[PDB]
């Protein structure tokens, strides 16, 4: 039915069916954030700099106060001009539902108020001044159609919406919804998009991602050319084109492969009986068999990760570690948590855990360690083969967890309400404000939500700790990179104490291209975009990257920064123009 050269085929980003296309319900599909509702300010990771996207400029009336200037082009794909008031809009509903983008920003955020049609203005809260976040909340603010929601509203509850009808759809990406069904989903090209002056059209018409129900039926697919896109986890994923003799790629044609993403951890629910004792959450960090587990299950495409949740991967982010801490208290070179299986053993000793006729531990005030879960999706085999490693050697120091595999969209629910036992999951990555923002995500209370309730803003753990929340109050009040750094160490020590959940590995940007009908996708040799998975939240401009290989087609002039010829604002003169404003 999809003209084949005209279409990118995907895989590795869309797992179970299809939900919704409402960023407001408890689970949306893949695409929905990724293509059709785009940000003020496009944060690019590779160059640290910031594409205007639905804005065109900003400029700070205070260093508290900024305001964000629109573009007169800024069109819904119904045709009604995208407003400040749709960005009001949009933070207000989420604040109001409890779920939906932008989550938190109440928190960091004063006010955002509709200064003129295309001005928004943000103000940062005072009383906990944090500049990373009054910046993050702000540049990145996603404006969602006022006219449109107002309108569900009245018919429905917003939560209930599916927004799955393609005519009826309006979007300020790109890409709409075209079709789809239980094996598929299928996204057009608007050709008269907003942005089609300023940025051109992407060029692929239409996006197509057959729904597999596991990595090797995708892998399978891969290898016989009809997925050009990929975001798998591949075993041996260098046989493709090394053995095989298949035109595909990947970022780095060399061991490790793969560029990092961000974190995986092995998220312990702190709500559950046992769990809830750091002790035993402790001893689970030495039970993981960091080392054989990356090299069989995962073949090397990530490390094991530093337990401070600082990615050390990249130097500058290196003086944000506490090493000496982490050296003393694990005992290794760098700080990392060894394998070792004697001291998980101690660590539940001397926490009063004995174990029962059945092996089994069994706590003072009569909680047994188990049964649990650890679960990940269905078909992601290198995370399933991870949990059967580490709940063998759980089982082995009487904790007793079995594995369970449901599907994608039960395993997100179970996670985002906070009813799973232990599970590994994603958590954030390299970025302008790391590692506040992985603090952030995973150790503030303020993010998360009871158990039974959805939250996809962060802590799915339900760890619960009012000093890291004075911490992260005060670790930007200033940009002083002293009084960041003193409050990332103190919450290190908190996180040694309390292993509130486990930073496991350096998670992999899965990321595998077809060079059959598609050209020019980035790599290490051709690194125009830093974010290309399929998944990613940040994956959009490699659509205008790529061109069909009958019609091939320049690099998007955009790309860059300023002073190189394209229009991305470094984060540093972003800074510079706040420092001006004090
Ligand atoms: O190796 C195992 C397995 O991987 C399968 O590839 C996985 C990959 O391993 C995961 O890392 C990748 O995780 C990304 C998710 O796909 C994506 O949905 C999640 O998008 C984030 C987004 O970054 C964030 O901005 C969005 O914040 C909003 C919150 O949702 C709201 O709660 C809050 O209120 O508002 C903000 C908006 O301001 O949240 C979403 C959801 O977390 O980003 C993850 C990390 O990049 O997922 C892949 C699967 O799709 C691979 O396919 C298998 O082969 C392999 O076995």
């Amino acid at each position: 039915s999809l003209p084949r050269e005209d279409t990118v085929y995907i895989g590795g980003a869309l797992w179970g069916p299809a939900t919704t296309w409402n960023l407001y319900a408890p689970q949306s599909t893949w695409g929905t954030d990724q293509f059709m509702y785009l940000p003020a300010f496009q944060y690019d990771l590779g160059r640290d700099a910031w594409i205007p996207v639905i804005a065109e400029r900003y400029e700070f009336v205070d260093d508290k106060t900024l305001r964000i200037y629109i573009r007169p082009e800024a069109r819904w794909s119904d045709g009604v001009p995208i407003t400040a008031d749709d960005f009001v809009y949009a933070l207000e509903l989420t604040k109001e539902l409890g779920i939906g983008p932008g989550g938190g920003w109440d928190t960091y955020i004063e006010y955002v108020k509709a200064v003129d049609t295309k001005v928004v203005e943000f103000k940062a809260k005072e009383e906990n001044l944090n500049y990373f976040q009054f910046l993050s909340y702000s540049l990145g603010a996603q404006p969602m159609p006022k006219h449109v929601y107002e309108r569900i509203r009245a018919q429905m509850n917003i939560k209930d919406w599916i927004n799955d009808k393609p005519e009826e759809q309006v979007v300020s990406g790109p890409y709409k919804l075209y079709y789809y069904d239980p094996n598929i989903v299928v996204y057009q090209r608007v050709d008269d998009w907003w942005g089609k002056d300023i940025f051109g059209l992407p060029r692929p018409k239409y996006l197509a991602h057959v729904i597999y129900k596991d990595n090797p039926s995708a892998s399978l697919a891969f290898e016989r050319g009809d997925i050009d896109w990929n975001g798998l986890f591949i075993p041996s994923v260098w046989e493709l084109w090394e053995k095989k003799g298949l035109p595909v790629g990947t970022w780095y044609k060399k061991e490790p492969y793969f560029i990092p993403d961000g974190v995986g951890f092995v998220y312990v629910n702190n709500t559950k009986p046992g769990l809830s004792d750091p002790a035993v959450r402790k001893a689970i960090a030495y039970a993981i068999p960091y080392n054989e587990m990356l090299k069989k299950a995962y073949f090397g495409y990530g490390s094991q990760a530093h337990p401070s949740m600082v990615i050390d991967l990249f130097e500058p982010y290196k003086q944000y570690i506490d090493y000496e801490l982490a050296k003393k208290t694990f005992g290794t070179e760098d700080g990392r948590i060894p394998f070792d299986l004697d001291m998980a053993n101690k660590i539940l000793d001397e926490a009063g855990y004995k174990k029962g006729p059945d092996g089994v531990r069994v706590g003072p005030d009569g909680t047994k360690l188990g049964p649990y879960t650890i679960s990940v999706p269905y078909g992601w085999t290198d995370w399933m083969m991870m949990c059967e490693m580490i709940a063998k050697n759980l089982r082995s120091i009487g904790i007793d967890v079995k594995t369970e595999f449901p599907d994608f969209s039960v395993w997100a629910d179970r996670m985002t309400k906070g009813t799973f036992d232990l599970i590994i999951s994603w958590s954030v990555g390299p970025s302008f404000d790391h590692p506040f923002n992985i603090y952030r995500f995973v150790l503030d209370k303020r993010l998360s939500k009871p158990v039974g309730e959805v939250t996809w803003a962060g802590d799915w753990e339900r760890y619960d700790n009012d000093e890291v929340v004075e911490l992260l109050d005060k670790a930007v009040s200033t940009l002083d990179p002293e009084v960041r750094k003193q409050a990332y160490f103190r919450i290190q020590q908190i996180i040694y104490r309390d292993m509130p959940s486990i930073p496991a590995f350096y998670t992999a940007h899965w990321y595998e291209y077809s060079t059959k009908y598609w050209i020019n996708w980035p790599s290490e040799d051709n690194p125009a975009w830093f974010r290309p998975s399929p998944w990613h939240a940040d994956a959009w401009p490699t659509l205008f990257i790529i061109s069909k290989k009958s019609d091939p087609q320049p690099v998007p002039s955009w790309l860059g920064t300023v002073d190189e010829g394209g229009i991305e604002i470094p984060t540093a003169k972003i800074f510079e123009d706040l420092q001006k404003a004090t």
